[PDB]
């Protein structure tokens, strides 16, 4: 045979560089997913993440009272929390022996697959009683916000797209739903009504999963890495494997 | 007047016969229910069932947290299993104190209505961190499984379809969504311009139903046999009732 | 051994206990118990009998 | 062939009356069991019931404490039967909350299998610190109490030996062991040297039975009656099933 690294009749090297190709192609054809990732930062280190991964569209809705921290098998002041609720809902209906719960989110990052197309990303920020605008009659019920979302890189290929917001405010008191788009730069629309009841089944397809880890390493560690999924943390550093034309 | 069971006059007898075709074809007609049911099998014999009810296309999505056994207003071991589910998501991931949780599912049973069609059938079953195929970059977001379904049979008539799969090893461990559409025989498109929104009223509208019995026997008395639904038992016995041209 | 005393027993944790007299008087006799179970998990799923190799084979007895 | 119940061409019927005849007798031979009960009664009218069953001989040893009422997932008083224990032990020994503790059986029954020879019989009726009588120095350890042993008749056949006794008073404060020798009228003796080792097994080999059921009646319906045992209830009424040459 040739020898390894020297010739074109490296076929295990070839073959290595298809592979990856062609994942990184599946995930962008219309056969392929499309996936978002809520992660919500709490003031004690620990992560909740929501994600949803479907085909065609996919979207997550979370209320004020779920975004919260909530910690498994321990103590979680449920009694006073739900008194917090009164108190966030409106302003002195609440009988809370806190000023600040710790269990609000400091900080959101959304994040999208590659697959998505940035152009259809909406967001519905609402208030703690989900209402996107101050009030519902003059609510748009969502935001375009694709703009914001910044690449994450690694390799020079993008591997991932990440919106990150702070919540630093007494007043930073909200329920969150996003939605993104399956990228398709076809003609033939996925929503058609040749395909229509097959997005409707996406919808019933589409897989959850939930968790709250308890710190940002452990989340990279046994969330983001085994998964290869994209990442940005907090020193702003990048995570996802690069896969188009590469060994 | 003429004697009963002697002659075509038997009018109590006709329409007797024809309650019964009526409920069978309005079930089949674009106006009725299409449903499905899983059943996911705990090694204390008992059952969860989930069950959703809708009009045009019915599914049910759980994640792999979902699916564990939970009673209620008893012990649940819900630190300890927070652990499980650690250990469960990422390998050597968390510090529980027992090599298997008997909460996991021995065995899932997916049932639909005899008014799907079961080559429109879908399912994703995923590992147990919602991922389809090992990885997203080369996931097919479900499969096609109808070919599997096997008739279950009252009378010689079809009750309903069976998907039965065992879980009964360690790494067995899954998130799982399943979607079916209603038969269609004609060429009006329920998701065509027309008819579409309806469509989406109908996402809204489906009725779901979940509850732990605490047998099979329980099952069958107080869950499949008064709501008339088909079934299979472990011991490939069916259950439902034949309705078209019968008494 | 008992049948009970070969039922799993997990040191400080909790264990069904009543729930689990009551599985035992349904195993001592059909219908015997008012248990809220099918199956207790408690119950051994196989038995493994190891002899050192200073028996007598021949002897053994069960 | 020839007519039930009409000649000596019956051959189920005889069948029949050899197939409990050979119980009887299998039961009697050096092959069989022999098997004791000791039944303790509580005030509250539960009943403690101790079997064990084995060959050659058997017998059952218990202290005062393992003798007490013990309400599996209940509550026992559990530090107060402590101090209980230590007033019984020595008069004025404890600090318990109560005079008499409910905890004490108020009645014994020992019943001997009908395989048992009634002449072997030896009972240790202790105090409370496990003392037969009074002093060490001064006691046999043992009484041979076969005399008080009453026949458990059923059809004009034994079916058991029960001797019952009461304690009815403060002081009956008592630990307790019985012995009985399996019969043997054969010159053979079980544990001369050919067999003694196969005596020595069966100490290892003899099933132990213990659980407290809640009423006599729960005794005799899914205890004493299911297994085909002799019993002899507070009405002086006999159970047990005659089996030799009887259909
Ligand atoms: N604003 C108030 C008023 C009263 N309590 C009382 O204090 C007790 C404990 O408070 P809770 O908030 O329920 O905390 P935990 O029980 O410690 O936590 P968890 O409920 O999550 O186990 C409760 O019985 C509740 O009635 C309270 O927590 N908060
Ligand atoms: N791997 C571990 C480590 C510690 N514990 C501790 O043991 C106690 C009881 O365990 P848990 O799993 O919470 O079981 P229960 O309280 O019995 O059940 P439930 O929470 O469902 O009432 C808890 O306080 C928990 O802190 C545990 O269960 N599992
Ligand atoms: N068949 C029944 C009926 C009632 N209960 C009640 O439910 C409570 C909890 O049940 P148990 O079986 O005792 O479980 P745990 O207390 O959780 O476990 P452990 O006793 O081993 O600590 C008890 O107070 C018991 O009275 C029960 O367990 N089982
Ligand atoms: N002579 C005494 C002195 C004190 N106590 C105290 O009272 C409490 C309850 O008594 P106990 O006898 O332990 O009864 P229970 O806890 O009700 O029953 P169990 O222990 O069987 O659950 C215990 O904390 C014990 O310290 C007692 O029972 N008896
Ligand atoms: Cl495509
Ligand atoms: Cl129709
Ligand atoms: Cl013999």
């Amino acid at each position: 045979a040739d020898v390894a690294g020297t010739s074109n009749r490296d076929f295990k090297g070839r073959e290595q560089r298809l592979f990856n190709s062609e994942q990184y192609n599946y995930n962008n054809s219309l056969n392929g997913e499309v996936s978002v990732w809520v992660y919500a930062y709490y003031s004690d280190g620990s992560v909740l993440v929501i994600n949803k991964n479907s085909q065609y569209k996919v979207g997550i809705s979370e209320t004020f009272k779920a975004l919260k921290e909530y910690r498994e098998g321990q103590h979680n002041d449920s009694y006073d929390e739900y008194e917090v609720n009164q108190s966030i809902y409106y302003p002195n209906g609440g009988d809370a022996r806190k000023f600040h719960s710790n269990a609000k989110p400091r900080a959101i990052q959304i994040i999208f697959s590659p697959s998505v197309n940035v152009r259809t990303i909406k967001m519905a920020k609402g208030n703690a009683v989900s209402v996107p605008d101050e009030y519902l009659q003059r609510s748009h019920p969502w935001e375009a916000t694709g703009i914001k979302y910044r690449k994450i890189k690694r390799d020079g290929e993008i591997v991932g797209y990440s919106h990150y917001f702070e919540l630093p405010h007494e007043y930073n008191s909200i329920s969150l739903a996003v939605s993104g788009v399956h990228k398709n730069p076809s003609s033939y629309n996925v929503g058609s009504a040749h395909n229509v009841m097959d997005v409707f089944q996406s919808c019933d397809l589409a897989l959850r999963f939930c968790n709250r880890y308890w710190a940002e390493l452990e989340l990279v560690n046994h969330y983001i890495s085994p998964n290869a999924y994209p990442y940005l943390d907090i020193n702003n550093h990048s995570y996802g494997v690069a896969l188009s034309n590469r060994q």
